[PDB]
């Protein structure tokens, strides 16, 4: 597995997004330029993500997780596999 530790607050976040099949796999997706992410470098996408902050993922919908994580204050712990499917 994998750990990702950012900081939501700034006011103009790393802005990213994820996308998963028809199993809700939460798939991370795209990642803005510049932020936290992109800038990260461990991150990979199209990587799964099991459970963000403490949030077990595989079960809710992304849209609810996106919010999940603008839900805590800012840092977010994201658990994501290796890219080696």
């Amino acid at each position: 597995v994998r750990l990702i530790q950012f900081e939501k607050v700034t006011e103009e976040p790393m802005g990213i997004t994820l996308k998963l099949n028809e199993k809700q796999s939460c798939t991370v997706a795209r990642i803005l330029h510049g932020g936290m992410i992109h800038r990260q470098g461990s991150l990979h996408v199209g990587d799964e993500i099991l459970e963000i902050n403490g949030t077990n993922v595989t079960n809710h919908s992304v849209d609810q997780l996106q919010k999940a994580m603008k839900e805590t204050k800012g840092m977010i712990s994201l658990k994501v596999i290796p890219n080696q499917q």
